[PDB]
């Protein structure tokens, strides 16, 4: 397999379906990426969570470890963020200071030290290191964010290509910024293209502004992006917010919202959301969802309805599995009715139902 | 197969091994019989937790539901306990009466009620309805307690009886009490055999006493009830514990050990219990335990360390695992070294690993 090859398979209006060819394995797009200790090591690749392990154990620390593939157990890709969003403390031109809450250590992270500890850590899709714009952004404050972004993602491609490792078995991807404001879209996109990365993320979003606003921004942002590069948009989201996002040309995907919901009893299904906590699930013999091909969907709402209303461990990792099957099921149906042409009557058949 | 039947295979001083066969399947012998509710669906037998299932969702809500086997998607054998020890408030002749601290609703618990609440749950293993003495206990104390138990195991094999789908596929096992006092113990062991009983249970340990206690009260105890029937040992224990009570001729196990180690950070290991929290092995990429055959045995210590140490529930999950799993590993050891006669050995060996 080559470093990094996007092969576009089919498409349907703006939709996309392909693969992403990396050493370490085959990405069908398009993807969701889970948390990559959200459960036992379906996904693809999966996420390492760069803020947290550059608190705990620390990059340096991973890489005495061997790396996060033999760290974690996971062989096949895994993409890390760039650690500016987990962290935005004081900000400067040169990057971010702040202090740990673990242990009062100071950390600093700059588009140099961002990827050096992306590259300790071992990932396979390295981010640049970018200004996440707080929502809602003036057009001054989110334009001088994007700006510095830009410079930032400069710094980011250059220390990458300086780590010969990393530039020649990693990728890089750039990350669009922009706010929710056309010509600051527009701006960056050609910055990052000038600058060359092997897939575009459109970051700036899942930040409060809805799902209105952000299928808005997708709609004019998307298309400013390379066509024959993957297209990836940060934490989105909610199943229904991956289905129009699709529709408009992303790609990759990932989101806290299958692993947080996990923990406090929602589970996704066909048919929506339910909390399995509430007392009408007490008695429901019908497995989380009926159509899921889960090992979950071997038990009853009933009984793990109990496990989390005990307490019990088990509640919370089978209603996890759960959300992350469903998940992957959720990508594998758009990745099929895009291939055979039938993702136009996917989507409508899936909100008609997921929000009957 | 039949609806009980034990054959004692092999024997190594009191230690046996053997089989209990019943209608759901064979339980090897030595047996640890973990909760249900602890991991996925190795283990013979399961427990159900009567008391906390006759709270939520009650017994009839279980039955309905088609009793614990579906409920809990577990075909083989299940033991549940009589639900008083659990409880123990106002108690007389006739039971215990309580109220639920999760609704405030009555409950009574007499030998009638709990052999009703175990046929609805469905268990294979009932246990009759005793009283486990506190402990310390005088004589007068620990005497009267005891002769109310055997009361109450008459009652308790009379409501079994009077069920025909209970006394024709489930078992029934009464209760040894006295406290720590010989002749008590005898005088007890006499009452419940000439009720008769399918196994024969030493309750009233694991209360605190302390296993120098523990093992002086097995060595005159488990030599009282009948040598052709299993004899569970409740509650009990740690690795060690096992072992020694194993040869003092104990045939079957209980304890919340691995499951509430698993859930605060302790793992057991051929080495002895390790906390897994500690600094020491969040650089350690031994598994859990060197000699383990079990999933997490994938994983390293730093590793799991780690997902404990940031909150994961996976973290909990592959301890919990582990820990499960390497008391089966410890069981059939036993099993094997009595049916080979090397059962002194493995004892001394493994006592001078674990303490080491
Ligand atoms: N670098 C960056 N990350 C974002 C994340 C975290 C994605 C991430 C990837 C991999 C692991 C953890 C987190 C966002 N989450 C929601 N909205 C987000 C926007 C951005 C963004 O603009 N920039
Ligand atoms: N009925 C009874 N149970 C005991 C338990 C719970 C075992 C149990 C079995 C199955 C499920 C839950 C609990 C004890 N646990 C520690 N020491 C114990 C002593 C007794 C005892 O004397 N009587
Ligand atoms: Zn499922
Ligand atoms: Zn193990």
């Amino acid at each position: 397999r080559p470093r990094f090859s996007f092969s576009i398979a089919a498409r349907e209006g703006k939709a996309r379906t392909g693969t992403i060819e990396m050493k370490r394995g085959v990405i069908r797009t398009p993807a969701f990426m889970p948390v990559g200790t959200a459960a036992t090591v379906g996904a693809d690749i999966i996420l390492g969570n760069t803020y947290h392990l550059m608190l705990r154990p620390g990059a340096e620390r991973i890489a005495k470890l061997g790396g996060l593939h033999s760290f974690m157990g996971w062989d096949r890709p895994i993409l890390t963020d760039s650690g500016g969003y987990q962290v935005m403390t004081k900000q400067s031109e040169e990057g971010v200071t702040f202090k740990s809450h673990l242990d009062g250590s100071r950390h600093m992270l700059s588009p140099e030290r961002s990827i050096e500890i992306q590259h300790l850590l071992g990932s396979d899709i390295v981010m640049a290191f970018d200004e996440c714009t707080p929502y809602p952004a003036t057009p001054s404050r989110a334009a001088s964010s994007m700006e510095r972004s830009m410079r930032w993602a400069k710094r980011s491609r250059d220390a990458f290509d300086s780590r010969k490792e990393q530039a020649e078995n990693a990728a890089l991807f750039g990350i669009q910024q922009g706010s929710v404001f056309e010509n600051l879209r527009q701006q960056s996109a050609d910055a990052l293209a000038e600058i060359g990365f092997d897939g575009y993320a459109v970051g700036g979003l899942a930040v409060g502004e809805g799902q209105d606003e952000m299928f808005r921004v997708l709609d004019f942002s998307v298309p400013m992006l390379p066509d024959d590069k993957p297209h990836y948009l940060m934490g989105v989201g909610k199943p229904d917010d991956i289905v129009g996002a699709v529709e408009r040309g992303i790609d990759m995907f990932d989101c806290v919202l299958p692993t947080r919901s996990g923990r406090n009893g929602q589970a996704f299904t066909w048919d929506g959301p339910i909390n399995i906590r509430n007392a009408r699930f007490s008695e429901d013999l019908k497995p989380l969802d009926s159509e899921c091909h889960c090992a979950v969907c071997k038990w009853s709402r009933a009984y793990i309805h109990h496990l989390i209303r005990a307490g019990e461990i088990l509640g919370a990792m089978l209603m996890t599995e759960h959300n992350i099957a469903f998940y992957q099921q959720l990508m594998q149906k758009i990745r099929d009715s895009i291939s055979e042409g039938r993702f136009s009557q996917f989507a409508q058949d899936f909100r008609a139902r997921y929000f009957a």
